[PDB]
């Protein structure tokens, strides 16, 4: 739908993975992120970024599928170089 | 050599890559950055950490040699996320 | 829809890419194929096989966009490791 | 060394893995194939291509360590997609 509220969506719900204590919780968190990014994917360029956030948040619905919080907490870390390439480059 | 001469060399020479204004300046800086990093590849798992560094340093260093700065600029940024991933897990 | 079905668009429309003359030809062989394999995309592991050919089939169709033809069927190509490796596991 | 060597090293060791039996027999084949690579190893392009099969060797030998000779094997079959790239294009 709107950008910005795709940009809500996705900062809000990294924090609640960070202090997430179980795998529901996490679970839960990465579906609204990969529906907030596909939401968004619609000079691209700018459209792949949202390409490969897509893929990268999907790959750590698997760890939060088999119950490895802990590495599912570390992958959605490394989603932020994602978000700060974008930043840096179109802003 | 040493493993925190090693993290020192790796810190130091991303803020030279940061505050560069040619590329001489940022081809030179990730040189001395691959070579700390292959000298502390020597459980893992650990030293795979330090495997994905070098590959990332070297897709730098072609971007440096074709003269784009911004871009070399851009991919050191990206290091810093293989970086965390490893403080986060051992320590 | 079927399993075997989708298996024959695939396979057919890989030989228009291999024959294709013009850009046209392989972008929309392409589509076919990307919508052939979203469509099986429906333990896994399995599953997973299909999530990483649509990801090679997307970027093969860049290229054509882009009108570099030659790059798109070299990229066509690529697959065929994919394709394979399933078979060799689950057959 | 010698190019038309480096490709003979490569090409015979392959089918030695193909045919293995143990993991001792994988590992080995694959540390002749990697000292093959890096050794051919030195417009390019063309040279990041040996790149790209330093990587791909150097994960199967992670697999054949572990003990799993299926994967290793699995592994060693899609290295050919990389072997054919070249050829394709430089031939
Ligand atoms: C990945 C995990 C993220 C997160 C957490 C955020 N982004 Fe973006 N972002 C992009 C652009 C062009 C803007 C500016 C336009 C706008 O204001 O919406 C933003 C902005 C943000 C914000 C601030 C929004 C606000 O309230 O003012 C925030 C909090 C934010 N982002 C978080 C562009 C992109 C991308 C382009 C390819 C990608 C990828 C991301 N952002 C990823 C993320
Ligand atoms: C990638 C770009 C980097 C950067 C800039 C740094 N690291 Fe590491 N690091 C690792 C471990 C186990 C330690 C603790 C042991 C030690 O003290 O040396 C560190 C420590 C650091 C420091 C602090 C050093 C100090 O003076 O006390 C700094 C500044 C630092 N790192 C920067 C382990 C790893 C890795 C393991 C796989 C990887 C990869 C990195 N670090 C990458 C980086
Ligand atoms: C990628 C480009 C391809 C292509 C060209 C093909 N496949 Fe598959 N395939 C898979 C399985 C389990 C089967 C057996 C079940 C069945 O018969 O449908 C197949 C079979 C085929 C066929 C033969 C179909 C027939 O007419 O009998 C062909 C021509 C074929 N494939 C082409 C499983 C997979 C995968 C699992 C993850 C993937 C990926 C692919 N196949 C990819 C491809
Ligand atoms: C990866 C696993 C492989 C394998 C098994 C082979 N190659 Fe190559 N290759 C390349 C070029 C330019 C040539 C022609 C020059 C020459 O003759 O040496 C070849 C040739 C071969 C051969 C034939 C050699 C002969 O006896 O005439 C064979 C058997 C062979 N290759 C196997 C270039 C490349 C690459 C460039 C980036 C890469 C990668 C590979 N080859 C990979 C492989
Ligand atoms: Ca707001
Ligand atoms: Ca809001
Ligand atoms: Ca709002
Ligand atoms: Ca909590
Ligand atoms: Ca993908
Ligand atoms: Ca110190
Ligand atoms: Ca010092
Ligand atoms: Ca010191
Ligand atoms: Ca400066
Ligand atoms: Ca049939
Ligand atoms: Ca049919
Ligand atoms: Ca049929
Ligand atoms: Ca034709
Ligand atoms: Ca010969
Ligand atoms: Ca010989
Ligand atoms: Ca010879
Ligand atoms: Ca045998
Ligand atoms: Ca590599
Ligand atoms: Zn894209
Ligand atoms: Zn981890
Ligand atoms: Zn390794
Ligand atoms: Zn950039
Ligand atoms: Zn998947
Ligand atoms: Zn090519
Ligand atoms: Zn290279
Ligand atoms: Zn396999």
């Amino acid at each position: 739908a709107d950008l910005e509220d795709n940009m809500e969506t996705l900062n809000d719900n990294l924090k609640v993975i960070e202090k997430a204590d179980n795998a529901a919780q996490v679970k839960d968190a990465l579906t609204k992120m990969a529906a907030a990014a596909a939401d968004a994917w619609s000079m691209h360029d700018f459209r792949h970024g949202f390409w490969i956030l897509i893929g990268q948040i999907h790959d750590a619905l698997h760890l939060a599928n088999e119950g490895k919080v802990k590495e599912a907490q570390h992958a959605a870390e490394q989603l932020k170089c994602t978000c700060n390439h974008c930043h840096q480059a179109y802003r």
